[PDB]
């Protein structure tokens, strides 16, 4: 096998996920906007198509019940369930699932037969439908043909043409148990950051019990840590479990060893589907997806109160399914349950050990039991956290497209109010600016506030940004790396101009605290220009508006605190993974190409946007002046690096004649002298004829970073 | 470490080498032109400054002798030496030196300070210069300094900046014996296409012998070998070895278990620097490079004669360095080779196994002597070798920037005529493509002709395309995959055609062959749109003139036969690569993206392109109308793929319910429905709302194709 730079270094940094999704990878023109076309879609007449679908069984993947419901209402979960709120990576909203390695996980074995069955109605909408679109309308509409009433839905999520880099986990075995030699758990079953599943290939947990052992109460643990990582709390996570498993089935009728390869191994006459069974028809009433043979409900393919009613209405007892799989059945019932496929069979109730533990766990068991005496209760739940699971990783209210977009602003959707005056033009942002470099505002405090209030933002759910001014409340006002004293100092001069400029206006117009903030960031830079002898115009765009603290959740903003931010030099504890991995991650989530990351971080270094105004990757002699310095100095060969005695990731540069004592820097600062690859762009930079180069892209990347968050203007 | 797709799925097929060189990676604007750049340097300015710093020595790597002009040699020799012929890759050309893996391959230990010696002139000319000329023009200026006449320079090699993915070999240690599980030897010591090299990080062979062997004549024949594929014949061989080794010197001054990590893996303090020595000071009279310790000639600062006096002079005795490596050196003569540091110390002559190599292989033997004789034949013709060497891969001469071109034109640039007359315009574009569409030519043997023209070119050395109708002489003429008797059928009518317009005409009007190969293509593929239901205008650029056949080398144009084309849906025999990898590696040298490729191939199927006319991925009804076909029945779940009995490589496509027989395929085909980003771009063009883009899009990709080559339009 050829062999590549990754088996030869494989610790060497990869910035290949700064270059994913390039235009030369995507089939649509560099001019196609998939909102317009989405907007245009007869969005009825799509669900027309899949309401007829629901019903229309072939004969390579017969309908259980005769009805593909709840196969869609799980291809829909699982679309959704990888997203992790830690990175806000995974998530419905690109369609992944029909990419590697998602495909091909255990946990979404025969859905790549859900998403065959849907092909006719891609193939008839073409590209006014996503796919990652059509996975969420899909499953709405599998609810509403089995009698539930959905929450609404939005529109908006373009598809993608390439996997996405993610951290899955360091295993090297589908689905290995923990405590191996890259145990994901260590300590008291403590999940390592970011993952939010307990084995390799899982959405959330293992239905079996953790580790496979079935205890409800110790699967309980799994399911709330789980679940909290994707950001659903306890009355949430009951709410999903019993409505979901209110439908359909799973499949579990003979031995897993006659399951083959997944779709990425399969052969290639396999046309994309994977797992063929040699169990029997290998399909129908001999399916084997998951190993474990339970159906909930007495009305497997209509909505109902059945699954509490069951739950609670008998005790279990522990049994094995058809593969050898643990799972639970219920003390002296009847067979009320009937068989997917003949009328002449039925079935005593059964469950998973984590279906046991909304009522062996106490505090789920009071929500199930509150949801079991009050149906109507459980039903909304269910319908606000359907529409939550499946939106989650969609960002801001304005991307949200369609007919059927719920009116009602919810808290995890970071909501910013309506701005409802006249915006400021550009007479007033120039008299803005003006008083801002009059108040005694320095460069530094200017650009470090606007970048703290910017830099938030990740592409991977899109959360974040300057947009809301959530920089002036909590958590973000405290969180160390926003320099809290400074920041206060800094945003109680801003407000103050602010008020004035505000009071002073006729008509309503007003400037919003948020857009000041960028403001102010964008006059600095111009004053940091201005010091290095050129004249510059940094663009800006108002229209951002203020969120109060109400309309801020504290306890999923934690998540976006920065821990790492190399672009401020900072780094709040020592992490496993290397500084240089974690900036570039950063710039992922930024959206940055790596010459973006490059000039971003080059210029911020010199305009004093580090952290404690360290002077480590400081490498010049007029800070708070917009130059290519950083990057001069640094391949200057005159000077020569070694790591520090007290510290090894700090480094001391020396003149290589006297040996005195020049600069210093982190690891994040000399990646750029030593990676090949970011050594070739900071060369371009570090030339002769580049000032003005590096002038001009960064006043870009500057406002890119600053409108990430602008999709009222997108 | 995180586990990848690669890691899960090691053999399935990789896309991403197809969407290599993104604008995202790429730190220049995307108007950016390195000729115009390169064209408004001044080219003696910065040769005065090279000059100048072949005796300016730094203390951190001291030049031997006080010159680096050796050194600079060897980095020259090593950026150009990377060349295999067989598919264009490697080479010079994009200075390829300056990334991994090349930059830490065991051959180039210490070129990374040779490159960092230039940095200072980089720095001072930016983008005027790349990377990849300045290397080459300083290694002659080197040669220049110390008093040889070069036959000339050419800039315009635009700087990269990721690197290629190529097939260096399958071996995972550095320098592996042969003969181990992963041997890129077989048989009677035959080397495996594409490979160049001996062992993996080598340039061409082991300067100690055949996997270490110190047998010169054993030697002699891995030289062969290795330089004709890198397309050197004997006389150019020697030339080269013997006129790189009149300079300079070879370093092994102690053990080299003294030398540290490769740049790649150094720490990151070494700022892109490697093979850092403990042995005494580390560098100058210490150095470690490759452990031999050898120096050539009594001048190793100056151009002479006195390699061949001395390899002819004296009787040789095997003798080891201070490293432990064989070598050679000069029975019982006098010590009258100077030290490189020491005025006071002088040595005995000394010589690689691979120089005895030009003694006693007896062809060498007779070219050595000769130059030997007439060490002015020997200047002329290492001047000439060194020009090839370091050109091989640039192109057409129409790409040669500068004002030290060679104005001779030379057989292995497969030159192209001048054109000395009024070009074609539209009108006459649109009567022409009419006159062949009226001849009775087929939409097929139009397309297939054109395609076979094309197709021949490489990005990788810009080597082949429709300019110059080499398709019309031998060799190409006789190739399988151009179908030989169908082919001069065409051809014969396009001339009468030709003749006729060209007899027509006033006024020194007229077409080339070679332009109107390209226009027939050009209406084969709009009647072929025609038929089925489209107008559309395919462009065409004229300006492409007809070479002879004594301005064509036979030998070298071998190696552009196609003998995998899966376009064609063609392999000329059976490959241990799958033909779906060979599919992905000419989409690369075509310089195809994904959606390209995707899109050209389903056109080229339906419109007849097939070799033989084979009907495997024929996937329509309507062979020569230029439709979505082939999308559209291949991603149809009513068929049922199944490999034949007779051949695993060849599918039936039968109906699902009925078993009906409905098409044939092979793997090439069948890919497009299996792997999963191509599958989702086959989605694409296999949807309802897709027949304009589809068109659109071939028509986009077949003009690309037909215009690789001009570089005269460029
Ligand atoms: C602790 C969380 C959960 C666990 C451990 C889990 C486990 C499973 C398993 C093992 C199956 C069987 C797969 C098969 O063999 O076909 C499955 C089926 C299913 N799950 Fe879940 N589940 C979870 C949460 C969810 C959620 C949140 C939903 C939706 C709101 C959901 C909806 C479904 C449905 C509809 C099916 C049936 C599919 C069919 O009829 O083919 N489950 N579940
Ligand atoms: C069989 C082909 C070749 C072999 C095996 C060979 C081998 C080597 C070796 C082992 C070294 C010493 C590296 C070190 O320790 O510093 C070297 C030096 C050098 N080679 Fe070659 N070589 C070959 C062909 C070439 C050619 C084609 C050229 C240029 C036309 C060239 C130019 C040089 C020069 C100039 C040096 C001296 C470097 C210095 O002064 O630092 N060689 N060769
Ligand atoms: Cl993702
Ligand atoms: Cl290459
Ligand atoms: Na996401
Ligand atoms: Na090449």
């Amino acid at each position: 096998n050829g062999t590549s730079n990754r088996d030869w270094w494989p610790n060497q940094l990869d910035l290949s996920i700064l270059h994913r999704h390039s235009s030369l990878s995507d089939p649509m023109g560099k001019d196609f906007n998939y909102a317009q076309a989405f907007e245009k879609l007869d969005l009825a007449a799509v669900k027309r198509d899949l309401h007829a679908l629901m019903t229309t069984s072939q004969d390579w993947w017969p309908a259980d019940f005769g009805h593909y419901g709840g196969l869609f209402i799980r291809m829909a979960w699982h679309s959704a369930g990888t997203y992790r709120t830690a990175d806000g990576r995974g998530g419905a909203g690109e369609g992944q699932q029909r990419f590697a390695p998602l495909n091909s996980w255990p946990d979404n074995a025969n859905l790549d037969k859900a998403r065959r069955l849907l092909w006719p109605i891609k193939q008839k909408y073409g590209r006014a439908i996503s796919w990652a679109d059509l996975l969420i309308l899909t499953g709405n509409v599998a609810l509403e043909s089995m009698g539930f009433k959905t929450f609404g839905f939005a529109g908006g999520r373009a598809d993608t043409w390439e996997p996405e880099d993610v951290y899955w986990g360091s295993e090297k075995i589908w689905l290995e148990l923990s405590g191996g030699p890259n145990s994901r758990y260590s300590g008291d079953r403590q999940l390592e950051n970011p993952l939010a599943a307990v084995q390799m290939g899982l959405i959330y947990v293992n239905p079996e019990g953790p580790d496979g052992n079935p205890d409800p109460v110790a699967a309980a643990r799994d399911i709330r840590d789980t679940f909290a990582r994707m950001a659903m709390n306890d009355e949430e996570t009951v709410a999903l479990i019993a409505g979901g498993h209110t439908f359909g089935k799973t499949h579990g009728a003979g031995p897993a060893s006659n399951v083959g390869a997944e779709p990425e191994a399969a052969g290639i006459e396999a046309q994309g589907l994977g797992w063929k069974s040699a169990y029997r028809t290998g399909k129908g009433a001999d399916a084997i997806t998951s190993g474990d043979e339970v159906t909930w409900t007495t009305t497997p393919t209509q909505w109902s109160h059945n699954f509490f009613e069951n739950l609670f209405g008998y005790e279990w007892e522990l049994t094995k399914s058809p593969a050898g799989a643990h799972q639970w059945v219920a003390k002296g019932a009847d067979a009320v349950i009937p068989d997917a496929f003949d009328p002449s069979k039925k079935h005593r109730p059964t469950m998973l050990t984590t279906d046991l533990s909304l009522r062996f766990d106490p505090a789920y068991e009071k929500i199930s039991r509150r949801f079991h005496e009050n149906p109507e209760q459980f039903a909304d739940a269910f319908a606000r956290a359907w529409f939550k699971l499946t939106h989650r990783d969609m960002g801001p209210r304005a991307r949200y497209l369609g007919p059927e977009v719920p009116a009602e602003v919810l808290l995890w959707q970071d909501p910013i109010p309506a701005v409802d005056h006249p915006l400021i033009d550009a007479a007033d942002a120039a008299e803005l600016k003006a008083k801002v470099l009059a108040s005694g505002l320095t460069v530094s405090q200017l650009v470090s506030t606007a970048w703290a209030a910017a830099s938030t933002f990740r592409g991977s759910d899109k959360r974040g940004g300057a947009n809301g001014a959530r920089i002036r409340l909590a958590p973000q006002k405290d969180w160390e790396a926003n320099q809290p004293e400074q920041l206060a100092a800094v945003l109680e001069t801003l407000e103050a101009i602010r008020t004035a400029f505000n009071g002073a206006q006729r008509g309503g117009k007003q400037v919003s605290l948020a857009d000041l903030i960028v403001l102010a960031g964008c006059a600095g830079v111009e004053q940091a220009a201005k010091n290095a002898g050129h004249a510059v115009t940094v663009p800006f765009a108002p229209g951002r508006a203020d969120a109060s603290q109400e309309q801020t959740d504290v306890e999923s903003m934690a998540v976006l605190e920065p821990v790492a931010d190399g672009f401020r030099n900072y780094l709040k504890g020592k992490y496993r993974v290397p500084a240089e991995v974690l900036l570039v991650d950063k710039a992922q989530l930024l959206t940055l190409s790596a010459p973006e990351m490059t000039v971003l971080l080059g210029g911020l270094r010199v305009l004093g946007a580090n952290v404690g105004q360290s002077r480590h990757g400081v490498f010049t002699a007029r800070e708070q002046a917009l130059t290519n310095d950083f990057f001069v100095n640094l391949l200057d060969m005159g000077t020569e690096w070694k790591p520090t005695a007290a510290d090894a990731d700090v480094f001391e540069g020396r003149d290589r004649a006297t040996g005195e004592l020049k600069w210093t820097g982190t690891r994040v600062d000399l990646v750029f002298g030593s990676h090949s690859q970011l050594r070739a762009l900071a060369e371009v930079y570090g030339s002769a004829d580049a000032q003005e180069k590096f002038v001009r892209d960064f006043v870009a990347v500057w406002n890119k970073v600053m409108n990430l968050d602008r999709f009222d203007l997108a």
